[PDB]
């Protein structure tokens, strides 16, 4: 509902401010807790021996209030990266100073502004401050979107998007990714590209400044934006980032945002990262079925599926006289049983139903279809399909043990031991899958990643295992190639699961390797598919989340590059698992090598 | 001695061939475990089911004769990197089969040539193997220094660099991770490389190099003899101590087998004598260690001994006191003026013998402070002092910080140098110490200054990856520097000066906190592992000591270089600009240093707050 903050110069009097911006709507106040123009000095007589308080106590103000009602700004006559070295010695005493202050005081965040590329030495004095005890303080980067100089009006007459990218870039970098350390973005008259906005709003970004001066006065004297800063509020909106007012009177502009928020266009597991289920290894509880059961497009198409395929093997003359056997490999909890049924009557044809299910939870639920709405056509066997002798061959199998990327739930494993009982003229749905691989530059997922480090492991195990992610948790660096395939029934000479491939990528771009996005499609029977590759159309988009294989280390690559990746498929007869290695533009090491980080039951 | 094997083609009986190369004066046989022709199926009948062994059983020798005398052979038939899908199928099943075997007969070593670039298949079955248990088996990785194609006679109209090998066995071992059990035995052909290339070569873990028979050349008696360019390459192949394998046959000379181990032995007793080498031997060759802190901790008898072993640092400090007592006394007052020496830090003596002997040389009288806080030193100290010394030399236990002097000092001499300069901490000891100088004394070393240069080194890299201490953060060993040598590294640009110290520092507030940005340009396509630090000092004038690279002054023998690592390497091309952020931190109680790559890519700040690295005091 609009969470906004007041941005102020100087405070002539906390409690009369404070009250004055609430009055007004404001949440919380972005004020400094020492005086702007009261220099310091710490090592030079007399003005180091000065007298006085540095600045006003915290006895103004209660506990409460300065953690949860006071953002601290950084004296802006601090230059921790100054040139002259005197003057970055007294900025290092004074910048020392201001955080502790801050945290002597509880404040929920501090504004620490960026005004140059150059900010090793804040970024040093920073980290320090926060490895030195002192927590629970947000650090907000004020961060313009376009450097002051290419902001300013063409008034020089001998001195006539990137570059502050760069210097958050660096910042965090040599930060090393610190979670205290957020952004806070300020909008210039002039935006940057839609590209590179959608860059910004990857960025851990907790505050939005608008100037007062970017605001345009209406016919009835009201402000109000242009379009161009109407969509990126609608952007900002979505991740509920709060808004800081700067700038003079000449103040209910949040009336404005709210305006731009009750009319805004309408549209969470997208920071979600997880490793990917595995269902043949672990029994899947009912909360966990009901959202596979929660896709009415996998339930349309698998009943579509099974429609066409009964039309292609009974005609009308047998419309009443043949009886299909169709078997359920994995039913589940049933929605892929009242599927065949619901295809079987939709274009008349009589099937006899086979549901298998090695989860005894899950069976509980198929016996309760079995025994009152089913009937006698549907039989319940409980057990694996790999080791249960049918008393009868099946006309059609019908399964959904697909993954993420396709085969990593051991589809192919499964229909393999389960294809002996198929008939030899017999089809199988699906009849083919195929996974695809991308590279991919995602600082944030690596991070995240990187995060991931358990005790009593290898502190290195978090890179050599995949990961269910987002699609827009990362920029894809090129068209994804197709890795695998499995086909079923195998009609192979011998049924080898182990794969091996090198798919290689053109970089267009200057840009970070940090792993690769796993894609899948497939063919349940003809003209029918379901797929989760970015560009295409085909249904299931929204079906299943992309897989993500992590690199240990990340590759930074020049433009005219070329990124080969070897990708394996291993199958030891107990278990199956992935390996992957960089051979290109350089050579890193086989990753989950013999399965020691990642594996898959059975 | 020198250790040295036979490669065979092929073996009809093994007892026969073992003793006939062990009377040719052989240590052990290359051969293979099972016969190079015998090509057999997998998934396939009718050939799948073939009846009788695989290969030759095992109790032909005894378990002592397999573990030390056999280094098997891979058959050179299965290639696990075939473009077709039967091939490699076959070759993935041949692979584990005689890896497994090879590891059943508890083998030494087990060869596996590299034919092409692209072995990657090659790589994810060979750490496999490693990873199931079965290890303890050296892995000898044959690559040739030449590709075949390259040593080939320009025989084709229609079908007429060096470095192409090289790739070969870099993309094997990083994809295999840089793996212990794999080891590099090169095979020397008719052409070689440049130096630097060959140097490249043996910086690699070489166990083994083949030697064929037609690289031989007869001589007019019809003796088989090295040409001078090979002569060299096997000099610098025996201080590598690795062992040498003759392949081929012996009937291109006149003479037998046991004429190319004489005339390897031959060149062994004749080999140049090793100098600019043998300072370090034998050795402190792959040196790995962290910096000793002098003034943290108490240094051992056995540790004195080791900084007491160079003239040089001697000479020059001796020849320091020599021209600064003739600089600050005339002749006049050749025995009217009575100067107030003060060696801080004494050690064990050695700097007050210098100082002695540097006055009875510029004839000049001096009164002797002879101050130390090792406790077990000052007993040395004190030994000197009751049977050499005399009342001359005043013996103090403590601190140089703490210590109250009775007497002011003309003349300060103490050796707290590091291998970066000042990261044994002596601008603080020396800070401390300053109040008992007199307003017109005299510092030895008067200065000293810290460099930095960007440098390249897989080998020290994986060395300080594999440093990974328990209880600790896994990535610490990488936040912090270490005393290595020269040779393990290859530096890419010329150092430039990172912090400067002089004695007595006359600024108005004394402060040992430094920071500077260091620029660097890129001439190749390398990958950054780290930076190499050196340091420079005046003792007196003129009289200088350094370590840097190019340095004409003397004392390029007396310290190691230091390193300080990165965690991620950075890949750069040519042209790139390398900047580097340096800090050294002062808290009052620890002293440590800071440093970050600005350029081309931005890492992190290593050590920051000095969590993983410190210096005490
Ligand atoms: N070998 C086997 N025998 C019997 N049932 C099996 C089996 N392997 C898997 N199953 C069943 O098949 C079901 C797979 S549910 C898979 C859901 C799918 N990955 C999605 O994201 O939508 C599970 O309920 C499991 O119990
Ligand atoms: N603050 C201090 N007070 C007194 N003695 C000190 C001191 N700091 C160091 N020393 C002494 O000075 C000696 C320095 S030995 C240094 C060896 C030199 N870095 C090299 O590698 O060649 C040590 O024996 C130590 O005991």
């Amino acid at each position: 509902r609009v969470s906004s903050g007041r941005d102020v110069a100087c405070v002539t009097e906390v409690a009369d401010t404070l009250g004055a911006m609430a009055n007004q709507g404001f949440d919380f106040l972005c004020m400094p807790i020492f005086h702007p123009r009261f220099k310091r000095e710490f090592y030079k007589e007399p003005a180091k021996s000065r007298p006085g308080p540095q600045t006003r106590s915290d006895l103004l103000l209660s506990g409460r209030d300065w953690n949860t009602l006071i953002v601290g700004k950084l004296s802006d006559w601090i230059k921790t990266d100054s040139e002259v070295s005197r003057i970055r010695k007294t900025s290092e005493a004074a910048m020392q100073q201001e955080l502790n202050f801050s945290a002597y005081l509880g404040l929920p965040a501090f504004l620490i502004p960026l005004k140059q590329e150059d900010n090793s030495n804040l970024s040093r004095l920073l980290i320090n401050h926060i490895h030195v005890g002192h927590h629970s303080t947000m650090f907000w980067m004020r961060v313009p979107l376009m450097a002051p100089n290419d902001l300013r009006d063409d008034l020089i007459e001998n001195e006539p998007e990137e570059r502050t990218w760069i210097w958050w870039h660096n910042f965090r970098s040599l930060c090393d990714y610190n979670k205290k350390i957020a952004l806070a973005i300020e909008i210039g008259a002039d935006l940057p590209s839609g590209h590179v906005i959608d860059r910004w709003l990857g960025e851990p970004i907790k505050a939005a400044f608008l100037p007062t001066s970017i605001f345009l006065t209406n016919k009835k004297g009201f402000p109000v934006l242009t379009k161009v800063h109407q969509r990126l509020i609608f952007k900002l909106f979505k991740l509920e980032v709060q808004f800081v007012i700067s700038g003079s009177h000449h103040c209910s502009y949040l009336q404005y945002l709210e305006y731009l928020s009750q009319n805004s266009p309408p549209p969470g597991y997208e920071d979600y990262l997880q490793s990917p289920l595995q269902p043949l290894m672990d029994n899947l509880e009912s909360q966990t079925y009901e959202v596979f059961e929660k896709d009415p497009v996998k339930y349309s198409q698998y009943q579509q599926a099974v429609y066409k395929c009964l039309l292609d093997r009974v005609p009308e003359e047998e419309k009443e006289t043949n009886i299909q056997i169709l078997m359920v490999l994995g039913a589940g909890r049933g929605p892929l049983v009242n599927a065949s049924l619901r295809a079987a009557k939709q274009a008349e044809r009589k099937i006899k139903v086979y549901a298998v299910e090695k989860n005894p939870n899950a069976v509980i639920t198929l016996e309760g279809w079995r025994y009152e709405e089913w009937g006698s056509q549907v039989t319940v066997v409980s057990g694996d399909m790999r080791e249960w002798k049918a008393p009868e061959k099946a006309d059609i199998i019908v399964s959904e043990l697909l993954g993420s990327f396709g085969d990593n739930e051991l589809s192919p494993e499964c229909l393999d031991g389960a294809q002996h009982f198929l008939k030899d003229d017999g089809v199988s749905i699906p009849g083919e899958y195929t996974s695809y691989l991308a590279p991919i530059s995602s600082s944030k997922l690596y991070n995240e990643v990187r995060a991931c480090r358990e005790k009593d492991r290898d502190p290195e195990a978090q890179f050599e295992m995949p990961y269910v992610v987002r699609l827009h948790n990362f920029h894809q660096l090129s068209d994804p190639l197709p890795c695998f395939t499995f086909h079923h029934p195998n009609k192979d000479d011998v049924i080898d699961n182990n794969r091996y491939c090198c798919l290689q990528y053109r970089v267009d771009l200057n840009t970070v390797l940090h792993g690769f996005a796993g894609y899948f499609n497939t063919v349940l029977y003809k003209d029918v598919t379901l797929s989760i590759c970015p560009e295409s159309h085909s249904p299931g988009m929204f079906s299943w989340f992309p897989i993500l294989f992590p690199i240990k280390q990340p590759i930074p690559m020049r433009e005219g590059d070329t990124v080969c990746v070897r990708f394996w498929r291993c199958n030891n007869g107990k278990k199956v698992w992935y390996e992957w290695a960089v051979t290109s533009p350089v050579c890193s090491a086989i990753h989950n090598p013999t399965g020691r980080s990642y594996t898959i039951g059975l």
